[PDB]
This record gives C-alpha cells, structure tokens and sequence, in this order.
DNA sequence: CGAGCTCG
DNA sequence: CGAGCTCG
C-alpha cells in the first residue's frame, strides 16, 4: 500500500545546529525546537514514498493550517490523504502518552475554516506520531550529547487515536501506551462516531455520548 | 498553544 | 500525586 510503504520507511538523531564554517552547535532540551525537527526529518520520507506512488505532495502556504501534508493522485482530487506530524515526550520510559489532535471547531464543523483543501475532499487522516524520552567538528558527531533519547514512531488514523476529552478548543488523543497507538486500540467505534462526537462537543465523554443516543 | 508549579 | 491554574 502507500500506507504500508510509508510505515515501513518510518520504522531520528539530530546532533545540533551547523554553521557554514563547519562549526556544529549542540542543541538543547527546548521542547519546542524539537517538534520542529521531527518535521524536517519527515518531509523527505513522506515526499519520497509518495512520489513512488504517483502522488503530488502539498504543503500549506501559511502556518496554522491543516494539515502538514496533503497527498493525492493528480488524476483524482476528491480522494486526498492528509498527513499531520505530532510529537510528544516522556519524563520516564514506557509511560502513558497523549497527544493533541486539532481543533474541534474548524473544518470538522464548517468544512473550510483553517483547512488547506475542503475537508470533504479528504478520504483519510493520518497521524505520524513521535515519542521521545526527555563547539564541534564533523568528526566529533559521536560526541555531541543528544537532547533526548529513544525515539518511537507510528503511523495511524486520526479517528482511531482520537480521545473524548479535550486537550486542556483542541482535541485530545487517547491517554495510552505506545503499543495501543500502533495497534489502534482506541475509543470510538468509528470515524462517523468520531466525527459526530466531536462535532457536537460543547455529553462529557464517549459513554455519556452513547447514552445521549 | 505548551510547560512549571501548587495544594488539596 | 496530579489536575488545573497561570505564567511564557
């Protein structure tokens, strides 16, 4: 599949910031610069595996628009694949994780707000997740102490991974272990159910929701 | 939006 | 110990 080919590829060590003079500067523990990196590392992979499947790859002309990458076969436009890069970290190892997966009031509700292409033209919503555990010369690369260790990857459907609680107007993912994400041990009984649930979020959870029917 | 801290 | 407040 295109999915398969991507997954396989995904299955990520930065050293630092390099200077034209060859000078290398170790980076740091800023939880923000890092999420930007997992996105630099990605662009190429997604790009390469797509092209080898006759798919043009689109990026938003403006920050703050979904999703990170739009995929499609020029031939067919009402069948797009939206890829979004998500990142998270752990303080210890093998803890339960949780992500933030978007706004529950944008396109999800109005079809056009904040999305690159009209939500209705998108057949799938993948989430590539990355989990991590919280001068120099080209030769010393092995000496630059990294800013985090033991990274993990997973390709997955947004609705599968989707939670019922809300971030802290953003959607929260389930609050599980890395294994549960890969497998797809979610909460919603479907995309339809995901949609509906999140479209009518002002019910206070998936159980209270089913009853609400 | 994400992160350090608090207080019950 | 952790949900949430409050500050970046």
């Amino acid at each position: 599949s295109l999915r398969s080919d991507l997954i396989n590829a995904l299955y990520y060590d930065v050293c630092g910031i390099i200077s034209a003079e060859g000078k290398i500067y170790p980076l740091g523990s800023d939880t923000k610069v890092l999420s930007t990196i997992f996105e630099l590392f990605s662009r190429p992979i997604i790009n390469k595996i797509a092209e080898k499947h006759g798919y043009i790859v689109e990026e938003p002309k403006q920050q703050n628009h979904y999703p990170d990458f739009t995929l499609y076969k020029p031939s067919e436009p009402n069948k797009k694949i939206a890829i979004d890069i998500k990142t998270t970290y752990t303080n210890k190892e093998n803890e339960k994780i949780k992500f933030t997966l978007g706004g529950y009031t944008s396109f999800i509700r109005n079809n056009t707000k904040n999305i690159v292409y009209p939500f209705d033209q998108y057949i799938a919503h993948w989430i590539i997740g990355y989990v991590y555990t919280r001068t120099y010369n080209i030769n010393e690369l092995n000496e630059i102490p990294k800013p985090y260790k033991g990274v993990k990857v997973f390709l997955q459907d947004k609705w599968v991974i989707a939670g019922d609680l809300a971030g802290s107007t953003n959607i929260g993912s389930i609050h599980a272990h890395y294994k549960d994400f890969v497998e797809g041990k979610g909460i919603f009984d479907s995309e339809d159910e995901f949609l509906d649930y999140w479209r009518n979020y002002e019910y206070n959870n998936i159980s209270e929701y089913r009853n609400w029917i």
